[PDB]
C-alpha cells in the first residue's frame, strides 16, 4: 500500500548498490502522483527514510523533489561561496547506476539549478552534472557570466515547464534576454534523464 | 508539518464546508505546508495525509486538494471546458471557497481559463479552472492555441507553464513565448501570484 516505489536498478532492495558517504538514498517526486525512487542502501548501521515530509531531518527539499539522506542533513555545511556546488550527479558508462553526492545545503529559499557538465575524469568514461545555489542577493555581472538561466522541462506531450532564474544584474547600457529563443542565448546542458534542457542568457547591448 | 489557516489561527475560526468544497490545501513545493480551509460537515473530519491514497485527495501539479467525501463520488469531466472547480473570493468575507465540480482524467493538468462576476449583492469574482487536453484537435478559428501561466516563485525566480490546447490550421503557427505579438494578457490571480496569457493562431512565415 501507500506510495508507489521504484528502483533505479533491478526491481528490489537486493539489486541496489551500497551508498557512499553523503549520497542521496531516495528521490521523491511530488509533481502529480507522488513516487519514491530508491537509489541505494544506507551503510550501516543506518537505513533510508521514506516520509513524504521534511520533518525527519533527513530530507533536502528542492522545488518539486525531495532527497533523502542516510545521515541527518544538518551535519552538512550551508553554502555561502560563489558557485560552490551543492551536489554533483555522476553517470558512469559501464554502470547501470548513477550517484548523487551532496556537498552542501543551499540557504533558505534558494533554488538549485544545473550549471556545469564535466567528464568524470581519468579512470571513468562518463559525465558529471553540477548544481549550484541561486544567488540570495543580486550583484553585477561580469563578461562571460550568465545573467539568466532557463530550464525547460517537458512535463508531457502538451505541457512544458520553464523555470527562469535571474542570476545577476546587467550593467548600465545593457539588458538580459527575457525568453530562451531570444538572441544572446545559447544552449547549455541537455540532461535527458529528467527531460530537461538548459539555456544561458548573457547581457546584451541595449536597444 | 506546517499548519496554516486561511482565517484566524486555529480550527475554531474556520467556517463549515458546503457540499464538495476543498477543506485543506497542501503545497509541496519547497517546504511542505498545509492550509486549513474549512471544517467538514460531520460526522467527518478533514484528511491530513500528504499522500493521495486516502481517497479524499485531488493532486494537481504542485498542490493537493483535500475533500470531506471520497473523490470517486465526483464525475469525471468529459466535455471540453467543463469547469473542474471554481474559486470564489468575496469582498466582505475574511475567507474564500473552492468548489470542486469534476475530476480531470489522469496526468491531465488544470489551468485558469475565465473570471466571471459573482454578481448581485456580494462583490467579488469567481475564478474558473479547466482540464488540459490529452488529445490534439484542430483549432477552431478564434480559439486560443497556447496558454501561458507565469507564476512568480520568489524575487529572482519565475515559472512559466505553457499548455498546448490545439493544432493550428495549415499555413499558420502558434506562438512560442508570452511576449511575442499575437498574445494578450489573460486573467490575473494575485493571491496565487499568477498571470495567464493566451496565444492565438498567427499568419505563417
Amino acid at each position: 500500500r501507500d506510495v508507489r516505489i521504484l528502483y533505479q536498478v533491478g526491481d528490489s532492495e537486493e539489486d541496489l548498490p551500497v551508498c557512499a558517504p553523503n549520497a542521496v538514498c531516495s528521490k521523491i517526486d511530488l509533481y502529480e502522483t507522488p513516487w519514491i525512487e530508491r537509489q541505494c542502501r544506507c551503510p550501516d548501521g543506518r537505513t533510508c527514510p521514506s516520509s513524504l515530509g521534511v520533518e525527519d531531518g533527513h530530507t533536502i527539499a528542492d522545488k518539486t523533489r525531495h532527497y533523502k539522506m542516510c545521515q541527518p542533513v544538518h551535519k552538512l555545511p550551508v553554502c555561502k561561496h560563489f558557485r560552490d556546488y551543492t551536489w554533483t550527479l555522476t553517470t558512469a558508462a559501464e554502470l547501470n547506476v548513477t550517484e548523487q553526492i551532496v556537498h552542501c545545503r543551499c540557504p533558505r529559499n534558494s533554488v538549485t539549478y544545473l550549471t556545469k557538465r564535466e567528464p568524470i575524469g581519468n579512470d571513468s568514461p562518463g559525465y558529471r552534472y553540477l548544481f549550484a545555489c541561486s544567488p540570495l542577493t543580486r550583484l553585477r555581472c561580469q563578461r562571460k557570466q550568465p545573467c539568466k538561466l532557463f530550464t525547460v522541462r517537458k512535463r508531457q506531450e502538451f505541457l512544458d515547464e520553464v523555470n527562469i532564474n535571474s542570476l545577476c544584474q546587467c550593467p548600465k547600457g545593457h539588458r538580459c534576454p527575457s525568453h530562451h529563443t531570444q538572441s544572446g542565448v545559447i544552449a547549455g546542458e541537455s540532461f535527458l534523464e529528467d527531460n530537461i534542457q538548459t539555456y544561458s542568457g548573457y547581457c546584451m547591448a541595449n536597444d
